[PDB]
């Protein structure tokens, strides 16, 4: 298993403009358009992100370019978050996965927000950090994906994906 993997089985595959779970126009493999309600305003971002006059329909090759753009994304926004690159910097390899898998679906800004569950997982109290990530509207909102995510940042195993 691996970060590709793991958020190809968390966010799915669909080449048709699509809602995700908070209402806001997707597309792809969790590729975010547009947080405005407006079917066309995200007609226009898809074209611009893809290159071409899309139809809002794209190919699966097109979907997996943006996935990569937005692994790499995620990545660097750490490294270059002076609160979450301590963090990945201090833990082994499952575990950075998923917290690159938390960036992915909140952006940089909201997950450099739990401040606390950070300071658990850079001490590497594991049991108390999960514990602490739960009582979220994360969790509360996506509680499946996220107990996935929880038991991968606390076990360091990829067990809640295989
Ligand atoms: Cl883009
Ligand atoms: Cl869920």
């Amino acid at each position: 298993m691996n970060i590709f993997e793991m958020l190809r089985i968390d966010e799915g595959l669909r080449l048709k403009i699509y809602k995700d779970t908070e209402g806001y126009y997707t597309i792809g493999i969790g590729h975010l358009l547009t947080k405005s309600p407006s079917l066309n305003a995200a007609k226009s971002e898809l074209d611009k992100a893809i290159g071409r006059n899309t139809n809002g329909v794209i190919t699966k090759d097109e979907a997996e370019k943006l996935f990569n753009q937005d692994v790499d994304a995620a990545v660097r926004g750490i490294l270059r978050n002076a609160k979450l690159k301590p963090v990945y910097d201090s833990l082994d390899a499952v575990r950075r996965a998923a917290l690159i898998n938390m960036v992915f679906q909140m952006g940089e800004t909201g997950v450099a927000g739990f401040t606390n569950s950070l300071r658990m997982a850079q001490q590497k109290r594991w049991d108390e950090m999960a514990v602490n990530l739960a009582k979220s509207r994360w969790y509360n909102q996506t509680p499946n994906r996220a107990k996935r995510v929880i038991t991968t940042f606390r076990t360091g195993t990829w067990d809640a994906y295989k």
